[PDB]
RNA sequence: UCUCUUGAGUUGGACAAAUGGCAG
RNA sequence: UGUCCAACUCAAGAGA
């Protein structure tokens, strides 16, 4: 089954409110009616007219009912009539049917988003803000309001109420200060500002300075009356200026909001660029999981606390738990780094740096031939830096010899192509580049040069890292790991049971930017350790025979496979990204069968075991770590693939964070066919985490995944080109 | 662009579709 | 009129 048993259980908790509603008698009612009447107000008004026989649990969209009380008919046919015309309005209900709840998760977000309403909170976009909680800063005079956002879904474990907590700032000086220490225009225009006697958001549009509260306003096409007459009578309180301006705001007629007792919302711009509010504000807002499991609870004992949501939860009959979804997940054991003549099982922290930077690598390239490159301004800065890729690469076990030093005439983007025309050779190996600054157009000219042009394996840097020492020596020693990397010279190793079971990671670069061109990205392992790689692209505007051009890259990928191997892979194992929850069925209907397709070609009904995976990095989860009674963010390795899993998927937590709480990572399987059993296909997927060659240590994602994402992202952000086919076998995009 | 991580504010695009408000 | 996605910029943590 979906199960799987391989480490040693820990407790750990989401944050997910269970429900337990059963939800029947509530079939839909469908409504129609003879008249054309396309009115959602003109509609309510109708159906108030026989409310009593109906009842009081309106779900009513405009076109259909929900109600779990029966009415006393099957097909029931009342009359009405409009007012605004008088027309007589023919009522037809309908049993619709109660075959299955795919839409009762609609009427579960609706059921809550008028209970979150029942609880006098300020709907502000997705958040529904606390105006009774606040986090007070009493010295940028700012103040910090908590935000929920429920999204109910229907999980292993029936329905869960997600729930993810976000905070809005909302200033306490009024707005007229504002507007005194902005003299001593166009930071109000777009600003949520709200007022306070009322606790309602008022979107803003613009400004006129030619108003004051001595205007008066018909009230209600009644009388005019002076603003000031008005918020005495409705809100018991006085404006003092007399010759203020007036904030305008109209809906999809104009309101006038008067700037004594407006306070402004969000952060203005020297609001941001200040950095001790930022520091002031990341307190509150990077919260760890003990401060995290507060706040959620606290929002649970609010929504228990008030009589209207229990009742109303009665009403519908559903019962809401009153604690977070405890669990029982399981923790993976920890894994065996490897390198040559070496070995050490990873840190609780699974950041296996310091190992790292004093034993041997696996595979170390003499860097005999290789020259930097850097504009005159830079000497100091380049010569100090190389002389620490001798000190930190003896170590490590590579070899580095004197570079060939070159002086570009000036920073232009003309010299530097020029001087690495004039220096590419057989003979170099890599090649330096020193920039003043990162400008893109220098990079990407650079780029194509070093990668589609002249090929050669190239290594910018920039001239402001290289710059501070006490913190120069570890940028040295990942300089040296990356500039391995892109020689063939793989580092680490881990141990891998799996024999003969390639490995695949694709990306397509996620922008509109270059004609929409819709490029890829490919990356293939060639060895049964997952060291070596082999990287290639596919850059097409078509959403087919872009597929076409990855069948034809994985075909090569597995080509390389044979050429290293003597053999052929037993199982394929890919490695999706980025794919959201909008079209995740393209893949398992028409990719996976463009794979399975062509396999059998280059052998006796060769048919590899594929399967898929979808791997997603943000998401709303968020598993805590439960010793005795506090909160803590799990350890590296913990597996969750129980009641919040929806179809054979798993959560995993594989990243540490040493800054608030930790964010698991969703791989769904989206495509099985590789015989895997679920606890091998997890260990694997966490065991990819340990080999991505640009960190370390665990990464949030597998690494076949990072790397097509790097590749991609070079591809059409610098080249807009595929890069030549000598870089395959190496890792030329780190 | 040395590299990963967690928060904040902007941005457009794949969909569906026309608002809980009595404010002024 | 709202939602599920994904990019770039700023700030911070870790790097003998
Ligand atoms: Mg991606
Ligand atoms: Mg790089």
């Amino acid at each position: 089954s979906q199960r799987g048993s391989s480490g040693q259980p820990v407790p750990v908790s989401a944050n997910y409110l269970p429900l337990k509603g059963n939800m029947d008698g509530v079939f839909k009612y469908a409504v129609g009616f003879n008249p054309p009447v396309e009115d959602i107000r003109s509609r309510s008004q109708l159906l108030n007219e026989h409310k009593e026989l109906i009842g009081l649990t309106r779900v009513f969209d405009g076109s259909t009912l929900y109600v779990p009380k029966r009415i006393c008919e099957q097909r029931l046919d009342l009359m009405s009539t409009r007012q605004t015309d008088g027309a007589s309005i023919k009522v037809t209900i309908s049993l619709v049917d109660s075959v299955k709840n795919r839409d009762v998760v609609q009427l579960m977000n609706v059921i809550f988003k008028r209970i979150l309403r029942s609880l006098k909170l300020q709907r502000i976009g997705r958040d529904y803000y606390d105006a009774n909680s606040p986090l007070e800063v009493p010295q940028h005079k700012m103040q910090l309001w908590p935000g929920y956002v429920t999204a109910i879904n229907r999980h292993e474990g029936g329905l869960m109420l997600v729930l993810d907590v976000s905070h809005r700032v909302m200033k306490t000086d009024t707005a007229l200060d504002f507007l005194y220490e902005l003299y001593h225009f166009k930071q109000l225009v777009g600003s949520v500002v709200l007022t306070r006697y009322n606790n309602r958001t008022y979107e803003i549009d613009d400004i006129a300075w030619d108003k004051n509260p001595r205007c008066a306003f018909q009230d209600h096409a009644g009388s005019q009356i002076t603003f000031v007459d008005y918020y005495k009578r409705a809100y018991d309180l006085d404006i003092t200026d007399l010759e203020q301006p007036l904030l305008i705001h109209r809906p999809k007629e104009m309101v006038c909001l008067v700037p004594e007792l407006c306070a402004m919302t969000g952060l203005t711009d020297a609001a941001r660029s200040d950095f001790k509010v930022m520091k002031d504000l990341a307190v509150h807002t990077r919260v760890p999981p003990e401060k995290r499991a507060e706040s959620f609870r606290k929002f649970i004992q609010r929504l228990n606390t008030t009589k209207e949501a229990s009742e109303l939860l009665h009403s519908w009959g559903l019962v809401l738990d009153s604690r977070m979804l405890d669990m029982q997940g399981r923790r993976l054991p920890p894994e065996k780094i490897l390198f040559k003549h070496s070995s050490i099982v990873a840190n609780m922290e699974a950041d296996w740096s310091r190992e790292c930077l004093k034993e041997h690598v696996i595979s170390a390239v003499s860097l005999l031939d290789w020259a930097v490159l850097f504009v005159r301004k830079d000497q100091g800065k380049a010569t100090d830096f190389v002389n620490m890729l001798s000190k930190v690469c003896p170590p490590i076990g590579m070899e580095v010899h004197e570079p060939k030093m070159v002086e570009v005439v000036n920073d232009r983007t003309e010299s530097y192509l020029r001087a690495l025309r004039e220096l590419i050779a057989p003979r170099l190996q890599m090649v330096v580049i020193v920039f003043p600054t990162s400008r893109d157009d220098r990079y990407s000219a650079v780029k194509k040069l070093c990668c589609i042009e002249s090929p050669i394996p190239s290594q910018v840097l920039i001239a402001r890292t290289i710059t501070q020492q006490q913190k120069l020596r570890s940028v040295a020693q990942k300089v040296a790991l990356q500039m391995n990397a892109k020689l063939g010279g793989e580092l680490w190793a881990v141990e891998i049971p799996l024999k003969s079971c390639m490995v695949v990671g694709i990306d397509v670069y996620h922008d509109k930017s270059y004609g929409n061109k819709s490029i890829a990205g490919f990356v293939a392992s060639t060895n049964p350790s997952f060291t070596r790689w082999y990287s290639r692209t596919a850059m097409q505007e078509q959403s087919q025979e872009l597929i076409h051009e990855l069948k034809l890259c994985m075909q090569a990928a597995l080509k390389k496979y044979n050429e290293m191997n003597q053999s052929l892979p037993e199982r394929i194992i890919v490695f999706r990204d980025g794919v959201g929850e909008g079209r995740e069925e393209y893949v398992s209907e028409f990719e996976v069968p463009q794979f399975n397709s062509c396999f059998s070609i280059f052998g006796e009904n060769y048919c590899p075991k594929l399967a898929v995976v979808v791997v997603q990095k943000r998401i709303t989860t968020r598993i805590f770590g439960r010793s005795g009674h506090s909160y803590d963010n799990p350890p590296p390795g913990v597996i969750v693939d129980h009641t919040i899993t929806k179809s054979y998927d798993f959560y995993l937590v594989s990243q540490h964070v040493r800054q608030g709480t930790v964010s698991p990572t969703y791989y769904r399987v989206i495509y099985d066919k590789s015989g895997l059993k679920p606890d091998h296909l997890q260990r694997l997927t966490y065991k990819l985490t340990h080999m991505y060659y640009n960190w370390p240590g665990t990464i949030r994602t597998p690494a076949p995944c990072n790397y097509a994402h790097k590749l991609a992202f070079l591809v059409g952000k610098s080249l807009h080109r595929d890069p030549a086919h000598e870089l395959s076998d190496r890792l030329f995009f780190l």
